[PDB]
């Protein structure tokens, strides 16, 4: 319970001209980074997928699907469009005990192969942040991964706080 501090928002770019319609669909967490994320060579992190669906009201219904304990687990929540396109906050924050704040900023994407998204939440008074490298496929070029590593580090994260989940087939195909 000691955390590297969330970076200031000025160190987190925002994708220009955000096309919310084009960001829809399944993305693969190809890379994971944040102040509560730890590399664990004993029990390495399995890849998971996060599906974004625009509703009529242009909120995202966001569903993450994870292979856990031999089953598929579904983490569902809503992203509400925020201050500027590419930026979001969390709907029904009341239903999450201890949660007082939640921010999403799409750092970059080209929509049809890769994306970088930054998350910042304050739960139980602790400030957590993470960056996810999203891939439309389960594998990305070494260039894009090093860019993920580089950017993670520009925000204070050491290497043991940067993770590339191992590709799996169960649950996240479909
Ligand atoms: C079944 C689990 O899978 C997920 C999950 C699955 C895919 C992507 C996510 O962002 C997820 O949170 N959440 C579930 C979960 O119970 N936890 C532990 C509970 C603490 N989380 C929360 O209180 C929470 C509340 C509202 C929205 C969220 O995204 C939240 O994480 C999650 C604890 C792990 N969280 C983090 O490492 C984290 C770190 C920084 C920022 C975040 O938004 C984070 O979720
Ligand atoms: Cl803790
Ligand atoms: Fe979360």
């Amino acid at each position: 319970s000691d955390l590297i501090p969330a970076p200031p928002l000025s160190k987190v770019p925002l994708q220009q001209n955000f096309q919310d319609n084009q960001f829809q669909g399944k993305w693969y967490v190809v890379g994971l980074a944040g102040n509560a994320i730890l590399r664990e060579d004993k029990d390495p992190q399995k890849m998971y997928a996060t599906i974004y669906e625009l509703k009529e009201d242009k909120s995202y219904n966001v569903t993450s699907v994870l292979f856990r304990k031999k089953k598929c687990d579904y983490w569902i929540r809503t992203f509400v469009p925020g201050s500027q396109p590419g930026e979001f906050t969390l709907g029904n924050i009341k239903s999450y005990p201890g949660l007082t704040s939640y921010l999403v900023r799409v750092v970059s994407t080209n929509y049809n192969q890769h994306a970088m998204v930054f998350f910042k939440k304050v739960s139980q008074n602790r400030e957590y942040f993470k960056i996810t490298l999203y891939g439309r496929t389960k594998e990305l070029t070494s260039e894009l991964k090093e860019n993920f590593i580089r950017f993670s580090k520009s925000l204070g994260l050491p290497e043991n706080h940067i993770v590339f989940p191992v590709p799996i087939d169960q649950c996240i195909d479909g």
